[PDB]
DNA sequence: CCCCCCCCCCCCCCCCCCCCCCC
């Protein structure tokens, strides 16, 4: 598991609710996505120059459920995990790929 | 950056020579295919987007098996294809308080 | 080490973009 380091930090706050499913097999998969905004004011005092970006968090086992049990939308979070990014194929058969970042080994999830 | 963080720092190989590109105004993105992997080899691939500067010395310095220090923010943009359907695509680009180094 | 994954950022002086499958 060396080369090189696949590393994403993240605070943000919950977009909805943690969308908690079942994998095979005991589920405990939650699925929540997360804002974290930017601003700036290039070309001539725009008076704003927000931007907000939305990331696709995935937790698994224990932080599954903590999430499911203590994030409700609002929640303020710290994310460290890994992006990675699944191929898969839709209703008319087509490839389709997803970027997500996973918080798996050495991952982690916090509420602030 | 009101609202939290948003960062990505990676450390891998680029898979191909630097794809640099000279935009409208201000001729200057490379795009890099950077590779990390993990043993236990189940390896990911990485589009990270440099500009201005670091895009040039990306184009100028760095070349395909090449080994790279990346921090930058997670960005995913749609654009819809030929075809009429809506596509997104996330990647890491070095802007703001990002930055790129050349290992060893 | 890269075999490729993916079209492709716009902070931090002093909301929530929403589009997103099931490691």
């Amino acid at each position: 598991a060396s080369r090189g380091v696949n590393k994403v930090i993240l605070v943000g706050n919950l977009g909805q609710d943690p969308e908690v499913r079942y994998m095979p097999n005991g589920g405990a998969v939650a699925n929540i996505t997360l804002a974290t905004s930017e601003s700036w004011r290039d070309k001539a005092t725009g008076e704003m120059k927000e931007q907000t970006e939305w990331h696709r968090v995935v937790l698994f086992g224990k932080l599954a459920e903590v999430a499911s049990e203590y994030l409700r939308k609002g929640s303020q979070v710290y994310i460290e995990g890994q992006l990675r990014t699944r191929k898969w194929t839709d209703q008319s058969g087509q490839d389709r790929y997803t970027t997500e970042v996973v918080v798996n080994v050495g991952g982690t999830m916090q509420m602030l």
